[PDB]
C-alpha cells in the first residue's frame, strides 16, 4: 500500500531558543524539536521510482528557506521592477543549520538505499522514516557546499543528460575544504582550495563524465557569462555575501584518463578573488536587493565543496562543461534526491 | 587602567519561568535575564596574561553549579562522612542551559581573541565584555559535550605537559556528534559513535601531540583504573547518570602520522556499553549519592563532543594517553580559558 501523493510537510530542527542566530530564531519558531530519535523501517523485495527532478519535497523546502531569508536577511532596499522598498537592514548572526523535513500523520517518507543513485528512475532498495536527514539550507551558486557526499564513488544527476541546458550536479565522494576570507579594500575578499584535492576531484569527476561520454576532451571551462551571482561562486557568508572569481578553478581539459589545470599559487593553492557585493540579484524572486556595508574584522568561512553545478556547451570531440547555478531548487534536490513523500493508504 | 582582582560576580541567563527543567528553575531565579545585547570593546596594541588554571571565574560557576545540582538534582540518599540523608527525589526534567558569568559594575572581562591561545601565557589580541559567551555547565568525565570548539586548528591544554600528574584539555575544531541510549535489563545502555569522524579526529589529535613531542609512539589507551565516574565516560542523560564504556574508543596508537585504531561494527560505528548507575561518587564534594530508578522509556542524549580530558603516563619513546577528567572545574576551564576578570579601577 504505497504511491505518489502531495502533502504539506514540517521541519523538525535541533534549534536552540536562546541562540540568536537568524537561522535559530526562525527555526525553533517555524520547526519542531528533533524527534531526535526514529528509526528506518527498511525494505527488501522492493523497487520504486524516484525523480529528483519533480519533487514537491524540493518546493516546500524552497518556499521555507525563502521565508527564512524574508525574516532573516531584510535588504536595505527590495527593488522589484521600477518599485522599491526600504527598511530596517540590521547586521545579523547567520549560519545555516540542518533541517529535517518530515511527513504529516497517514502519510510517510521513502528513502533509496542504493549509493549510486543518480536521483531518477528506479530503485530496489527502499525504507521507510518520518523525518529526513539533517540539512543545511545553504545558498550558493556553482558550488555546493556542508551537504552530504557520496557514500561510495561519485554520482552524476542530471534530468536530462544529453540536454546541454538541463543543469548537472555532481556529488561528490570526497569534500573540499574551502575557505574564503576577508582579512581585517574593505570588500575584497579570498577563498583557499588546495589543488592536490581539487585535482584528484576534477579527475574523478571527469572520468565519471567520460563514462557518459564515448571519446570527447572534457574540458572545464569559466561560466560564459551573465548575472555575477551565476558567473561567480556567490553565496552567503555570515549575512554578507560573497562573489568569488572562479576562472583559476574550472580551467583544464582532462582527457584520456588525464587530468590537467590552470592557476596556481607557490603554495601550491588556489586562490579565489572575491569581493562583497551590496546589490545583489535575488534568488528566490526576479528582482534585486540591497545591504549594507560588510561588518567589521576578520570575515572567514570555511567550508567543503561537496558538490558542483555544472553545464554542458553541446551543439567536436571536445565537450566542454562551466559552473552554473542559479534557480536553488537544485541546491536542494542534491539532498532530497534520496527522498520520496509516500502515502500509507 | 587594567588589573587582575577578585569580584563576586553573577549570572546571566535566557531563562524561561514557566518551564519546569530544573535548570530554568533556578537560573530565572539565581540569574538575570540576557542583557541581551552589550558590545565587544575590542582593543589593539595591547597583551595580557591569561592563565586558565589559576582563575577564579571558574571557582564561582562551580560553585553555582554544586548550589544548582543541590536544588536540581535531588538524590534519594546522600552519604557524605557516614552520615546517610535522604530526601524527596523526584524524577525531573533535566537539561542544561547556556550561562553568561557577568562582572558587576566596576568591573570588566578580558576576552582572548587569538585563535589559538593556549589558556596560559601572553595574549596580543584581546577585548573587553560586561558578561561572557553561553556556556552550558555539562558534568562529564573524559569527553566534553555541548561545548564551544576550537575556530582554526586543534589547541592542546595544560598547566605543564611535561608535568603527567596534570591534566591535558583538548579542544576540538571540529566536533563529533555522539547518541547515547538506554531502548524502552532496564540499567543497560550504549552511545552510537562514527569511527570515520573519530578516527580524522584522533589523527588530528595525534597529530598535535605530537608537535610537542619531537620523536615518539603516541597511543591512545583506556583509564588506568579507579571509580567508573572517572574509568567511564560518565555524564548526565535526562537525570540518569551514564557510565559509559570507552575502551572500544581510547584503543589505538598513531605514529609516524599515522592513525590505526580498534574495537568496530559492521555499519562502521564505534558502540560503547553503558549502564545507568543510582549510587554515585558525588563531583561536586566527597561523598556518594544515591538516586531513583531509572525513567521507562526512550532515554537518549543527542550530544556533541567538543573537547577532550586526557593523561600522560610519565615514567621510551612511547607517550601513552589515557582519559581523564573527574574534577569539574576543569570542563568549565575549558570554556573560561578565554576569561580574566579585571578591574578597570
Ligand atoms: C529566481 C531567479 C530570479 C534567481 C536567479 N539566481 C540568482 O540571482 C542567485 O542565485 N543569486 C544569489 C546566490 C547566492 C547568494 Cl548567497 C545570494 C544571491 C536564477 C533565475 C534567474 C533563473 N531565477
Ligand atoms: C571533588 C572530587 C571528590 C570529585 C572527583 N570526581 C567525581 O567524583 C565525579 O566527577 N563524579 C561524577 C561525574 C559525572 C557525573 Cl554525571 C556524575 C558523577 C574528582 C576530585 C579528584 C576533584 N575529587
Ligand atoms: C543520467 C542519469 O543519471 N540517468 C540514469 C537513467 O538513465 C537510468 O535509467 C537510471 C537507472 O534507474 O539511472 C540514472
Ligand atoms: C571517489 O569517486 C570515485 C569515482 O568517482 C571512486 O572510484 C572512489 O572510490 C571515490 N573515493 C574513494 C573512496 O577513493
Ligand atoms: C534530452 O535532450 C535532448 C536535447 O534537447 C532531446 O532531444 C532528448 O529528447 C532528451 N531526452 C530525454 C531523455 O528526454
Ligand atoms: C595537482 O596540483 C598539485 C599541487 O601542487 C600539483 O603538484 C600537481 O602537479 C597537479 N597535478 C595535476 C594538475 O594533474
Ligand atoms: C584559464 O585561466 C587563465 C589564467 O589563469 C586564463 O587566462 C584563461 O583564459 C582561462 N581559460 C579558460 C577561460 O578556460
Ligand atoms: C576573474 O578574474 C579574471 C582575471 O582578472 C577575469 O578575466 C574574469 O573576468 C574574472 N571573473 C569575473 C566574472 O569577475
Ligand atoms: C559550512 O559549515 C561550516 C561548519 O558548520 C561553517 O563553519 C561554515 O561557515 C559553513 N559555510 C557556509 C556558512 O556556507
Ligand atoms: C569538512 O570536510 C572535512 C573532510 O571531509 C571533514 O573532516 C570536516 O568535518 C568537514 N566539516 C564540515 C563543514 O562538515
Ligand atoms: C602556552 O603558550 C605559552 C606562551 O604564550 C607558554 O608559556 C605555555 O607554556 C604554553 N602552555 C602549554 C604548556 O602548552
Ligand atoms: C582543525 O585542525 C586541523 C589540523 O590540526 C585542520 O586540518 C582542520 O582543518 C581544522 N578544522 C577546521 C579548521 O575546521
Ligand atoms: C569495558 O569493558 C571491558 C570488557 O569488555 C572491561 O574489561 C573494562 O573494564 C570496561 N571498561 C573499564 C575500563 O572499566
Ligand atoms: C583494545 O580494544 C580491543 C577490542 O577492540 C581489545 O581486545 C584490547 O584488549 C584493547 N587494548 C587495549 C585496552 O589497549
Ligand atoms: C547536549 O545537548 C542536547 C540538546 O540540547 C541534549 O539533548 C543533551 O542532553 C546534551 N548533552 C548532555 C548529556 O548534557
Amino acid at each position: 500500500v504505497w504511491k505518489e501523493a502531495k502533502t504539506t510537510l514540517f521541519c523538525a530542527s535541533d534549534a536552540k531558543a536562546y541562540e540568536k542566530e537568524v537561522h535559530n530564531v526562525w527555526a525553533t519558531h517555524a520547526c519542531v524539536p528533533t524527534d531526535p530519535n526514529p528509526q528506518e523501517m527498511v525494505l527488501a523485495n522492493v523497487t520504486e521510482n524516484f525523480n529528483m527532478w519533480k519533487n514537491d519535497m524540493v518546493e516546500q523546502m524552497h518556499e521555507d528557506i525563502i521565508s527564512l531569508w524574508d525574516e532573516s536577511l531584510k535588504p536595505c532596499v527590495k527593488l522589484t521592477g521600477g518599485s522599491a522598498i526600504t527598511q530596517a537592514c540590521p547586521k545579523v548572526s547567520f549560519d545555516p543549520i540542518p533541517l529535517h523535513y518530515c511527513a504529516p500523520a497517514g502519510f510517510a517518507i521513502l528513502k533509496c538505499n542504493n549509493k549510486t543513485f543518480n536521483g531518477t528512475g528506479p530503485c530496489r532498495n527502499v525504507s521507510t522514516v518520518q523525518c529526513t536527514h539533517g540539512i543545511k539550507p545553504v545558498v550558493s551558486t556553482q558550488l555546493l557546499l556542508n551537504g552530504s557526499l557520496a557514500e561510495e564513488e561519485i554520482i552524476i544527476r542530471s534530468e536530462n543528460l544529453t540536454n546541454n541546458a538541463k543543469t548537472i550536479i555532481v556529488h561528490l565522494n570526497e569534500s573540499v575544504n574551502i575557505v574564503c576570507t576577508r582579512p581585517n579594500n574593505i570588500r575584497q575578499a579570498h577563498c583557499n582550495i588546495n589543488e592536490s584535492k581539487w585535482n584528484n576531484t576534477l579527475q574523478k569527476v571527469g572520468e565519471e563524465l567520460a563514462k557518459h561520454f564515448p571519446s570527447k576532451t572534457i574540458k572545464f571551462e569559466p561560466s560564459s557569462g551573465g548575472d555575477l551571482e551565476i558567473t561567480t561562486h556567490s553565496f552567503n557568508c555570515r549575512g554578507e555575501f560573497f562573489y568569488c572569481n572562479t576562472s583559476d578553478l574550472f580551467n583544464g581539459t582532462y582527457r584520456n584518463g588525464t587530468y590537467n589545470h590552470t592557476g596556481r599559487s607557490s603554495n601550491g593553492t588556489i586562490t579565489l578573488q572575491c569581493k562583497i557585493k551590496q546589490i545583489i540579484n535575488m534568488w528566490q524572486e526576479v528582482g534585486r536587493a540591497i545591504y549594507a556595508p560588510p561588518i567589521e574584522g576578520e570575515i572567514t568561512c570555511n567550508s567543503n565543496i561537496t558538490g558542483l553545478l555544472l553545464l554542458r556547451d553541446g551543439g567536436n570531440d571536445t565537450e566542454t562543461f562551466r559552473p552554473g547555478g542559479g534557480d536553488m531548487r537544485d541546491n536542494w534536490r542534491s539532498e532530497l534526491y534520496k527522498y520520496k513523500v509516500v502515502e500509507i493508504k
